[PDB]
């Protein structure tokens, strides 16, 4: 019942709030109680297994926020002992070092993880996080998945293929340049993709066919560097007849030069030359 040093507590709003303190450790005396946890802003460098294992559990501790807290490392078993865990942030932390066991027919609790901007300062980082992703198989109810910022250069198949609970998929502000070698063809229960910032430059006829077979999906693309040459027809005329694009007015051409931001929707066969 307490509150933590160098924290704030309301019993009321089930909430816990120890922010921009510069931790170094996670706080041992936590209340039981603790629904939402935010231990953002500090300086915890790595996070030990069992770093939230209490005698009692934290067994009502539902989300927990520990974005931008300068963590190098996660290790195995780092959430262990949070039988209520729905939600992880990460974002904003340098991830050197993410065990493949950090998360992990027993699966983890977690529905949505949040995993911005962990890339570290320049063994493929990318890997890494599927490894991370799909050990054991514990991340079985995953709805939301956040992989923005990360200077990853491929979509990951595995993680289409394995994590079929998946709704939500932000791969934003990636360098992603093609989406060939994946298929969408499957994703039955996807309702959101988010490309937008990467750098794509077109769409081929067999992206465009499985994206189109799907039923709840909403796909953002805003802010590629679109190339508008003949190759270009089929994403064009696609664009006219979905309805799974938003914000599709805003798609513009990069290349060629004689292109550079004409809307994609207003093309037509005249336009799009090789
Ligand atoms: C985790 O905590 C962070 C830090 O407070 C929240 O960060 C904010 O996120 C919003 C929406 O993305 C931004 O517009 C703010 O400017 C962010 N602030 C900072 C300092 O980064 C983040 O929303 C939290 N996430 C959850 C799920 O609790
Ligand atoms: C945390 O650390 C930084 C860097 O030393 C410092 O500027 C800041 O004042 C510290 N935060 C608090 C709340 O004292
Ligand atoms: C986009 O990605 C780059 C590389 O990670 C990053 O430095 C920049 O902050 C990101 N943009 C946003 C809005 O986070
Ligand atoms: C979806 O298709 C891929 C191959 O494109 C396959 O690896 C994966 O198992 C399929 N998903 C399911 C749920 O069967
Ligand atoms: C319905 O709309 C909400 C908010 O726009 C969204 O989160 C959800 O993905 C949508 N559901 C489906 C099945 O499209």
């Amino acid at each position: 019942d307490q509150c933590p040093a160098l924290c704030e507590c309301s019993e009321a709003a089930r909430t816990v709030k120890c922010v921009n303190r510069n931790l170094t450790e996670v706080p041992t005396d936590l209340p039981a109680y603790v629904r939402n946890l935010f231990l953002t802003g500090n300086q915890l460098a790595v996070l030990p297994a069992g770093a939230f294992a209490r005698r009692p559990p934290l067994a009502e501790l539902a989300a927990l926020n520990l974005s931008g807290s300068r963590l190098d490392e996660v290790r195995a078993g780092a959430f262990e002992h949070l039988p209520s865990l729905r939600q992880l942030d990460l974002s904003h932390n340098p991830l050197a070092d993410l065990s493949p066991f950090a998360f992990s027919s027993a699966p983890s609790p977690l529905v949505e993880l949040i995993l911005n901007h962990i890339v570290p300062p320049e063994r493929s980082f990318e890997g890494m996080v599927v490894a991370a992703l799909l050990a054991g198989r514990a991340l079985q109810g995953l709805r939301r998945l956040e992989l923005a910022s990360n200077h990853f250069l491929y979509l990951p198949r595995d993680v289409l293929a394995q994590l079929p609970s998946l709704r939500h998929l932000d791969l934003s502000n990636n360098s992603l340049v093609s989406l060939t070698y994946v298929s969408f063809r499957n994703l039955t229960h996807l309702e959101s993709l988010h490309l937008e910032d990467n750098a794509l430059k077109v769409l081929h006829n067999g992206t465009l066919a499985e994206l189109q077979g799907l039923p709840h999906i909403r796909v953002f693309l805003d802010n590629n560097p679109w190339v508008c040459d003949c190759h270009m027809a089929d994403m064009v005329t696609w664009l006219k007849e979905t309805e799974v694009v938003q914000g599709k007015d805003r798609l513009t051409c990069a290349y060629p030069e004689k292109m550079r931001n004409r809307v994609l929707l207003e093309l037509n066969s005249a336009d799009l030359d090789c």
